[PDB]
């Protein structure tokens, strides 16, 4: 069975863990929760409390078929680790090309992969010029797929979304 | 007579608006507070409530003497501004060196200039990656001076940040 990696901080855009997620996991596939601490909650931007299921340091990434990364603020307060351990988790998703799903300001973590030059790439407007600076090609469109890569914008691209990344995992 | 434009949005770092600003008027400046819609409330990630003076589509930047930017989620919230006004707004700072003052995430929006390259700053670790992918010299420091542009990172560096911006403008 495939198992996607999810990386989550609090103040995600509660929506976008647990729109994919629902998606995911009516398509067969289960799904971890990667964050600071196993077994602490993080909380969403709305209040959705979330169990951690897997300690950063503890994650293999091989372990898991594909990432996700929600929006929100969480992707920023996961850029805030010291030791910028989940870029470098990203990093092996990006260098293996291994499925990627990243919505509204998830890319911004895939920015610490140093690897999105001449990669196609969307996300909310916030963060587009920083894509951009990264050397991605960045477009505004509700879902968009570049290989292994899949991206969004907002809450409202979520069912393009959710029907490109189940798509990637079946393969 | 000199006045600062404080570009400010909902889930602004609470004293990163209040201790510059404090800090500003201490040394006989004024300060107006620039958003969406004037005469609207603006509200902290702490609860602090700002009313907003001027609104984005009015502001006329060569009314100001300077431009301070205060962090935490607020120059999230303003690089989503769909025209990409608070941006634009800041070019004129960073074209004419007019001094600018940014703390913590408040750098964020001096990436939406293009008028970072070569220049030297700091911010909070969560940002320093994007605005060396914007041609900057990023460094860890409590403040930074490069000319008319200073920084800092986090609160603690409160001291050193308003010593410096005070200074700026005495100049």
């Amino acid at each position: 069975t495939k198992k996607v990696a999810i990386i989550l901080a609090n103040e995600f855009e509660d929506i976008e863990y647990s729109s994919p997620k629902e998606a995911l996991e009516n398509a067969g596939f289960n799904t971890v929760v990667i964050g600071d601490t196993a077994n602490s909650e993080v909380v969403g931007k709305h209040g959705e409390k979330v169990t951690v299921d897997v300690g950063i340091a503890e994650a293999k990434p091989e372990d898991y078929d594909a990432l996700l990364i929600p929006g929100g603020f969480s992707p920023d307060h996961l850029r805030g680790d010291t030791e910028g351990r989940y870029g470098t988790f990203a990093k092996y998703f990006t260098k293996n090309d291994v499925p990627t799903f990243a919505i509204d300001h998830g890319p911004q973590i895939l920015i610490d992969t140093d690897d999105l030059k001449g990669r196609t790439l969307t996300a909310v407007l916030n963060v587009r010029k920083d894509l951009s600076n990264a050397g991605a090609h960045v477009v505004d469109e509700s879902v968009v797929v570049d290989n292994n890569i899949v991206t969004s914008r907002v809450p409202d691209d979520l069912d393009d979304f959710n029907r490109e990344i189940v798509k990637q995992l079946q393969l």
